[PDB]
């Protein structure tokens, strides 16, 4: 038992463990994400680097999971980060809609996270979670909800002058 | 024979010549399609400005070939500049069609010459083409790859709208 | 078939596929090196650092190999990123070591790559590779033999003096 | 017809169309002169810049012309451009006295112009002429001239030595 | 064996040791030279800087040559640097022919190491050479071929005065 | 006879000779401990740096001497440059110890040189030695003997700590 370790329950090292592949694996998502509006026949320059900036901010979150495995005292056991669910994104709105699936995902996972913590009386992993993670998610989920709206009232996906001037006015 | 020649196959010398003449016509169908754009009945004043540039930078990189003809020590011998192939470019998707098009077989006959001068043993020429102008070519069919397609999208050509928004938003 | 590719063979796009998973992969081993030495029981902190800038240098090789991919007309296909061989990486010394040999296993990787390019006359690739890929190999090979050397030469892994001076006069 | 055309003649527009590629063939002829000085046999590298500078400039008037040409509601046609009459140019005061004659052939063709453009009464076109071509072509022959005779007056072309000094202290 | 020899042919680490002795050689024939220059019955002092400086040039091409010896884990092994051909180099234009017949040598020694190292498919020798060699070679050839070219046409080697106004306007 | 030859003996002359290329060998020395300590398998940098200064200081040296001869008006006449003693030059101590060993021979050299100047009555030339060369010398031999002195007392060169510890302090 390490040094450090205090108030640290089992069940708490298992499940931030558990959040660390969920956030390499939305990481990898975004990464998928953006390299498809990267294709020539695609090619919305400002999706992809949308994208491209959500892929590295959820290994920003994924590597502070890790450092605050070690500050606990527990160990990390790493997974394999799993290949997303597809290779090709159909369109703007349709990516923007499984992003906003993954992040209610993400948000789940983290709400049960703090349930158990709770549960354990960890007021520490508690508050961690609040500040880092909760508000974060809701303004994600925000966002993601606010650009689906409009990318829909605009006429996406069949009018492709709706995505095009999305990318150009709203992402750009 | 030139006191500085040194491993230049003639074969190599008469298809440099060549590469020069291609790289001008290139120049000179920029050029043609750019004052197509400087219509008044057509009017699409950065389609003019984009290839205008492109004109310009192709006449630099046949300038950059005469320099290597007289740096391996060969002469350069120059032929007519023929006239491009219309006069009337017909629209914004058609002349970027046009423009994928002339790059991709300026691309071929670069990967010709590079072939030849590995079958010569000239690494000099083949680090010079690799070097200046093979990924050079590759950008810029990506890049021109990327316009027709959203061209395509937004509804050119039928849609004078979608030119003069692709105008404006991607190529002011 | 995509309107940009040329001259660019099946078998290079499986290939570059298959390099993508192994820089992400490389990320990975580095990412999980990173944090075992942030661990309260090894507190080498400059070890650290030093694998996690090395993760993220890894993962930028992977985002312009993705990126090389789409420029060249053929299509990513990513596949899961397979957890590192070990949870506990030993000592300073060990972890040198074991970054050594994964450094020399993406270099044969590359050289295969950059063979099979040779063989289907695909010069750009070849260029590609040798410009950003094969020389960075080379010098990061050469700077983590000096540091197994170095480590190797104070008397580590038994001496932990060792591993914390050069943590702190070699890394920091 | 074009909205905007007035008082512009179908002669005047053929002929803006003649003079545009003759100042082409002049930036041809410029740019082939260039090169030859710049062959390591010759190796007059302000001889070289001179024409190459000149090249320049004769291109930027025909680009005048063709946004002349459509100011005016007249339709470009472009021609081949005819590759120059000599490969090897001798010497720099050989140089020196053909790019004098050309200059005078080609104010020549502008007088030309100039008298039909009043026999069609065109005052636009006739002041067009004047501003920007007329006393450009006069300058640039009084340049000409003085450089002939200054070579002719040092001993050029027996002299190598003062083709040497005159491309040092007059055109360095 | 080195811990970071990979792909490294025998036959390649004996031909860099080749290459860096031909380098250091060059290097002590520039130095001969330019302080034939230096001499009270020569004195012409832009000829011995021009020199000095390929000396220290040279040395700095042998020096690069021994870190990629030691980057690739082969082993650097020197031989006598031989003393240069003459004593006496008679005037500029003999030393500038000289050199120009020095630089293809290496040129040519260049090159058959380029060549050896395609044999043994060592794509990373082949860049090393390409990158920092062999357009430097071409470059160097070009420009001691202009330079014999002048003073030729100068009037050199009979003529004293062409040699003191090259040193003054060329070298100065 | 030089025009500017005055109170200068023909055996100072030879001697001078002697004492370029004496200083061209211990410069070259100097180059291969230099690379020495590149190593993969040796990996200290500043050992290597430190060596690589001294070995630019001694051709320093010699280009001096050089230029003495003809403002002297002797004539250079150079030698082969040996290649030195080492390949291999075992450990940091054991370089110290041959370079101070060099330094002293060179000094032994530098002080029969100045016997010489003053058994032949060349004031010029005795004060040339002192003010650039005897002072100069000493300097060196007392760093040099401090330097194998604190890694004796380190405990080198059995204590590979030992050096790494000097290369950091002393010599970085
Ligand atoms: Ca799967
Ligand atoms: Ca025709
Ligand atoms: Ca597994
Ligand atoms: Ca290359
Ligand atoms: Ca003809
Ligand atoms: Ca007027
Ligand atoms: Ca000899
Ligand atoms: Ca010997
Ligand atoms: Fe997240
Ligand atoms: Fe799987
Ligand atoms: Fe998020
Ligand atoms: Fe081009
Ligand atoms: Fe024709
Ligand atoms: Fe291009
Ligand atoms: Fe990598
Ligand atoms: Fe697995
Ligand atoms: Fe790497
Ligand atoms: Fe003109
Ligand atoms: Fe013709
Ligand atoms: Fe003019
Ligand atoms: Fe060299
Ligand atoms: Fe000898
Ligand atoms: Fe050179
Ligand atoms: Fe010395
Ligand atoms: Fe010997
Ligand atoms: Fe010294």
């Amino acid at each position: 038992t390490s040094q450090v370790r205090q108030n640290y329950h089992q069940d708490s090292e298992a499940a931030i463990n558990r959040q660390i592949n969920l956030e390499l694996y939305a990481s990898y998502v975004y990464l998928s994400m953006s390299y498809y509006f990267d294709r020539d026949d695609v090619a919305l320059k400002n999706f992809a680097k949308y994208f491209l900036h959500q892929s590295h901010e959820e290994r920003e979150h994924a590597e502070k999971l890790m450092k605050l495995q070690n500050q606990r005292g527990g160990r990390i056991f790493l997974q394999d980060i799993q290949k997303p669910d597809c290779d090709d994104w159909e369109s703007g709105l349709n990516a923007m809609e499984c992003a906003l699936h993954l992040e209610k995902n993400v948000n789940q996972s983290l709400l049960e996270l703090h349930k158990l913590a709770t549960d354990k009386n960890d007021p520490h992993l508690c508050d961690f979670i609040e500040t880092h993670y909760l508000n974060e998610q809701v303004k994600a989920i925000k966002e993601l909800g606010d650009h689906v709206t409009n990318l829909r009232k605009m006429g996406a996906p069949e009018s492709g002058l709706a995505e095009y001037l999305f990318d150009k006015h709203t992402l750009g």
